[PDB]
């Protein structure tokens, strides 16, 4: 596998008209996967990370945006970063992404990190676009590749035993971390429970406690429950994703929680802006954006 051609490929559609594509063979982005995987399942489900890191919210397949979340924040390694999930669907490019990112992990395994989103599982990218772009752009033997290698993502992260870190949000069913830990891979989402919640549930200033998800999948929850959980495992703040917020980064709970998005003008029909949350060696959180078009 030849690392450096395919991150070198990759970038260098830099500067060009947003939507040039870069077509990967087939036996390169198997190996991407397939490496990759290995190391997820190497590493441990829950990581415990190191700051200066930079954290990033959804990319939904906007790769030009990811290029220049790179160009502001440092190429890998020069920055580490952790990636909070749903890299693929809605976008056109989820191809180019998820490869650029699995080409980072396996070249960088120790400084950057990918978390699992809720669009890393079969049932959701099949008709949310990821499935469309492998079937024409490649054939479906990849897309279940790109599957298998989904199921092993890690799911939530640590920094310096301060800032908790995933997808969606808290569960009803997370008492402890070492249920985190305890979680087998390789996994599909199930339809309820604490991996679920982890990628799909969502802070609401509105509910009091648990309450029901629009999503129709997994529970909203309350400023309350974000103080107790930060209280009862000694944290200082959760770092999310999964919603879109119009500024790119939002807090909450009196900024015990911060929701962060990285895709701008998401969809065509948002005029959010993009967020990447860079955190230096003491912890301290700032932002660099992508601004709306
Ligand atoms: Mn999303
Ligand atoms: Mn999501």
């Amino acid at each position: 596998l030849n690392l450096d051609s395919i991150i070198g490929r990759l970038l260098e559609v830099q500067g060009s008209r947003p939507g040039k594509n870069v077509q990967l063979t087939e036996n390169e982005i198997r190996g991407l996967c397939l490496k990759s995987r290995e190391i997820f399942l190497s590493q441990p489900i829950l990581l415990e990370l190191e700051a200066p890191l930079k954290i990033c919210g959804d990319i939904h397949g906007q790769y030009y945006d990811l290029l220049r979340l790179f160009e502001y924040g440092g190429f890998p390694p020069e920055s580490n970063y952790l990636f909070l999930g749903d890299y693929v669907d809605r976008g056109k490019q989820s191809l180019e992404t998820i490869c650029l990112l699995l080409a980072y992990k396996i070249k960088y395994p120790e400084n950057f990190f990918l978390l699992r989103g809720n669009h890393e599982c079969a049932s959701i990218n099949r008709i949310k676009g990821f499935y469309d772009e492998c079937k024409r752009r490649y054939n479906i033997k990849l897309w279940k590749t790109f599957t298998d290698c989904f199921n092993c993502l890690p799911i939530a992260a640590i920094v310096d035993e301060k800032i908790f870190c995933c997808h969606g949000g808290l569960s009803p069913d997370l008492q402890s971390m070492e249920q985190i830990r305890r979680i087998m891979r390789p996994t599909d989402v199930p339809d309820q429970g604490l991996l679920c919640d982890l990628l799909w549930s969502d802070p609401d200033k509105d509910v009091q406690g648990w309450g029901e998800n629009d999503r129709g999948v997994s529970f909203t929850f309350g400023a309350e429950v974000v103080a107790k959980f930060l209280h009862k495992h000694d944290l200082d703040l959760i770092c999310r994703a999964h919603q879109v917020v119009e500024d790119g980064y939002e807090f909450f709970a009196k900024r015990q929680l911060v929701t962060l998005f990285s895709a701008p003008n998401y969809c065509g029909e948002f005029d959010n802006a993009g967020a990447m949350m860079s955190v230096d060696e003491t912890l301290m959180c700032s932002f660099q954006i992508l601004k709306p078009a």
